[PDB]
């Protein structure tokens, strides 16, 4: 019943052009074929070093919700059907990657074939996602190389940090000694990394390991001889173009809340790499800034296209 064309007409408003979008944002016409019940593997995000044994606790749209395997619903997420960060059961193993038992388990008691017969459940088919296994990984980015990236929750602070895992054609982030959970996963044209050396030559002041002895002498030189890790190659770094997103222009987004939900949006403000969202019809207590490339924006028509609810503005 509530359609976009005519919202158009009545606010005498324009919608983002899907040309604004990176492919794997706007695309409508994949089939999701997860169901109810299947076990795979994913990272955590709140701990994205780590993978877990997940299953499909609810299907909508291009949308799946997983759930943590003998973990409390409160950890439960959703994601695209179109993920990077979900695999199928077996993965971890042919990638060298380490694998979290469910709650209850221990690693040296786990085996797919068994787990799965223990609870009756199928593993979701490796077709069925639009990754696998076979992608060639990021050029010049490899687990171990140091650089220098900003801290997405402080960002005025770019720290030391390292690769810690590669995956296809992204990489994981790590800030040197600090918690895992400001961790995040980036492809060589983040404009979140830079070069080892990078802060200096701009004349911003760098963030040091946590803890590093005498921290106001952090020597660049010094800290890679101790560790005999190398920089990312300066080669490597391929920082993206700024978005092209306008300010009133309007599109779909995931609501931050109630992750469930996705909403009739509109650009409320924009900066080189991020756009402000507001709500139609919502308080502007609520607007948000999320980066052009987030799997949870997408122009209109993708929740029609794709057989997700849409809510329409608030009244």
């Amino acid at each position: 019943s509530w359609s976009w064309e005519s919202y158009l007409e009545e606010q005498k408003a324009i919608t983002a052009p899907v040309s604004l979008f990176q492919d794997s944002q706007a695309v409508t016409h994949n089939k999701n074929g997860f169901k109810l019940g299947m076990k795979l593997e994913g990272i955590d995000p709140q701990h994205p070093s780590m993978y877990f044994i997940l299953t499909v606790a609810e299907v909508c749209g291009y949308r799946l919700r997983l759930h943590f395997d003998g973990y409390s619903e409160c950890h439960d997420f959703w994601v695209n059907a179109n993920s990077p960060d979900i695999h199928p059961a077996g993965w971890f193993e042919k990638t060298g990657h380490k694998l979290q038992p469910p709650k209850g388990y221990k690693e040296e008691e786990f085996s797919w074939s068994q787990y799965l017969r223990s609870t009756r459940a199928q593993a979701a088919p490796k077709h069925l996602f639009v990754s696998q296994s076979h992608s060639p990984p990021p050029l010049g980015f490899q687990v171990g190389m140091k650089l220098e990236a900003v801290n997405r929750m402080n960002p005025s602070l770019v720290c030391v940090a390292s690769v810690t895992d590669v995956v296809d054609s992204r990489f994981l982030v790590h800030f040197d000694n600090w918690d895992d959970t400001y961790d995040y996963w980036c492809d060589p044209s983040s404009p979140y990394i830079h070069p080892v050396g990078w802060c200096q030559k701009q004349g911003k002041p760098l963030t040091p390991p946590q803890d590093y002895p005498d921290p106001d002498n952090f020597c660049w030189e010094k800290y890679l001889e101790e560790t005999g890790a190398s920089a990312v190659p300066t080669w490597a770094f391929k920082v993206r173009p700024p978005h092209s997103f306008l300010v009133n222009m309007k599109l779909e987004a995931v609501d931050r809340r109630n992750p469930a939900l996705i909403r009739v949006a509109s650009v409320e403000d924009v900066e080189d790499h991020r756009i402000k969202i507001h709500f139609d019809g919502w308080s502007h207590g609520y607007d948000f800034w999320i980066d052009a490339d987030h799997p949870d924006i997408h122009p209109a028509g993708w929740c029609s296209k794709t057989g997700h609810p849409l809510q329409p503005p608030l009244g």
